[PDB]
């Protein structure tokens, strides 16, 4: 197979371009962006994935700059940056090379769903605690991920450590500066959205992050709509018509739906018989009308649901133990540094 080298440059660190080679390239995705990759570093052996961009030569790249600041154990890694040229003049490609994970939340739950089984609750509360805490990081930064959804969230099946991928939705929102509304996958689009709110905050992470947690419990997507103001009726039917408050405190641009008052459905009945109180509970926190009412992904990350995860005994049902989940930096602390005593339990301390 034939090998590809270019001088790429560091996400990390201060600009020190390097010669990276690669080989046996496949394609993965593509996208209105262009196309994604997977690939083989030559020296190390290590699998990539290698994000390709139609990029203008005189505007700078959103999603480039994002990724350069972040460094965390559940987002995906930039491990390195390279422009190529096309046929066309002026035509510039930005590759952004990342590192590769071998499957996804969505993969794995549609395996246990094609088989009638539901995913152990070990791995829900794994996998979402590890979403909340990509979260918690980003958001400290004003970044709002606005894309969350099961095919965005990498796994290694191994070791059950979660990475956060995919930021070409992501942007630094800024009050008073309005951002567009028809954003997110529409499943886990926040109401807020749907009504056209165009301030809106970091909160509809939350929701969308809610909505994939509902979605490992009961086996399937809890908010399937078929269209985008058909997404409203299906939220309608679980949480009840929202109240004049609640469409107020979303701050819509239009309320000219015209949908009739349907009763809340208790959140106990939604979820199986034998589904954890807890994350009903959990889920009833993430799943508010109103957008400030919603836990901050660090108070999600401290709630009981995640308690096991704390307890020391704790193990993976291959034997192995637990990812890294109590290393908490100063700056994803940063909302709230009084919930270190319940997120860094007495065994993790230092
Ligand atoms: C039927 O065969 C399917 C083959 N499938 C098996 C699962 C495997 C999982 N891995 C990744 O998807 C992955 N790993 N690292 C990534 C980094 C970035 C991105 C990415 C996602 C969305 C939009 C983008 F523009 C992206 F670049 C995806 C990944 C993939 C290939």
């Amino acid at each position: 197979s034939k090998v590809t080298t270019v001088v790429a440059t560091p996400g990390q660190g201060p600009d020190r371009p390097q010669e990276v080679s690669y080989t046996d390239t496949k394609v993965i995705g593509n996208g209105s962006f262009g196309v994604v990759y997977q690939a083989k570093l030559c020296d190390s052996g290590e699998l990539v994935a290698i994000k390709k961009v139609l990029q203008d030569k005189r505007f700078k790249n959103r999603e480039l700059q994002i990724m350069r600041k972040l460094d965390h154990c559940n987002i995906v890694r930039l491990r390195y940056f390279f422009y190529s040229s096309g046929e066309k003049k002026d035509e510039v490609y930005l590759n952004l090379v990342l590192d590769y994970v071998p499957e996804t939340v969505y993969r794995v739950a549609r395996h246990y769903s094609r088989a009638k089984q539901t995913l152990p609750v070990i791995y829900v509360k794994l996998y979402m605690y590890q979403l909340f805490r990509s979260l918690a990081y980003i958001h400290s930064f004003g970044i709002c991920h606005r894309d969350i959804k099961p095919q965005n969230l990498l796994l290694d099946p191994d070791t059950a450590v979660l990475k956060l991928c995919d930021f070409g939705s992501a942007k630094q929102l800024v009050r008073g500066e309005p951002n567009v509304s028809y954003i997110c996958s529409r499943y886990y689009r926040a109401p807020e959205l749907i009504f056209g709110a165009t301030d809106y905050t970091s909160s509809i992470d939350v929701w969308s992050a809610g909505c994939v947690l509902a979605e490992l419990l009961l086996g399937q997507p809890i908010f399937p709509g078929d269209s985008g103001v058909d997404q409203l009726v299906e939220i309608i039917k679980v949480l009840g018509t929202p109240t004049r408050e609640q469409i107020r405190e979303m701050n819509p641009n239009y309320t000219e739906f015209k949908f009739p008052q349907i009763k809340a459905h208790p959140w106990t009945k939604v979820f199986r018989p034998r589904t954890p109180p807890e994350a009903i509970a959990l889920c009833s926190r993430l799943l508010e009308y109103t957008p400030t009412a919603r836990l901050t992904p660090l108070e999600a990350c401290a709630h009981s649901f995640f308690d096991e995860l704390r307890d020391p005994n704790v193990k993976l049902p291959n034997g192995r133990d637990t990812p890294a989940l109590f290393n908490f930096t100063t700056q994803e602390l940063s909302s709230n540094p009084p919930l270190a005593t319940i997120l860094i339990p007495p065994h993790a301390r230092i």
